[PDB]
């Protein structure tokens, strides 16, 4: 397991723009297009992505290119972030790609709001922190999501995943 098979099973893949479990344009594995309610403002950053004119529709190849430049950015979020850098610094590999999935989906301004959580997970508290974790909203919303990328937090295997 890796961080890109991880995501691939938390986001799934489709090739046409969907609608994300918030109600926003998407398409690929996951990759956000707009907040806007306009299906034509979500076609245009679409076109803006690929380099095409698609109609609202990607090949596979170009959904997983897409990908890799989505896990490559949140990577980057969390090196240039003063607050979850010396975090993700500390954690071992496994617990790492449980970060990346997280700033995957919520974003650094997301998961602004973990600051305690980010403190037990520095000081390896890994019940406290899993506890802290799940008095959300990202829990009480995507649940299923969460418990598995909590799990990996508190045990530091993939077997949630398995
Ligand atoms: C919630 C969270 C965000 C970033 C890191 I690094 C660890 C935990
Ligand atoms: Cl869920």
């Amino acid at each position: 397991m890796n961080i890109f098979e991880m995501l691939r099973i938390d986001e799934g893949l489709r090739l046409k723009i969907y609608k994300d479990t918030e109600g926003y344009y998407t398409i690929g594995i996951g990759h956000l297009l707009t907040k806007s309610p306009s299906l034509n403002a979500a076609k245009s950053e679409l076109d803006k992505a690929i380099g095409r004119n698609c109609n609202g529709v990607i090949t596979k190849d170009e959904a997983e290119k897409l990908f890799n430049q989505d896990v490559d950015a949140a990577v980057r979020g969390i090196l240039r972030n003063a607050k979850l850098k010396p975090v993700y610094d500390s954690l071992d590999a496994v617990r790492r790609c449980a970060a990346i999935n997280m700033v995957f989906q919520m974003g650094e301004t997301g998961v602004a709001g973990f600051t305690n959580s980010l403190r037990m997970l520095q000081q390896k508290r890994w019940d406290e922190a899993a506890v802290n974790l799940a008095k959300s909203r990202w829990y009480n919303q995507t649940p299923n999501r969460a418990k598995r990328v909590i799990t990996t937090f508190r045990t530091g295997t993939w077997d949630a995943y398995k």
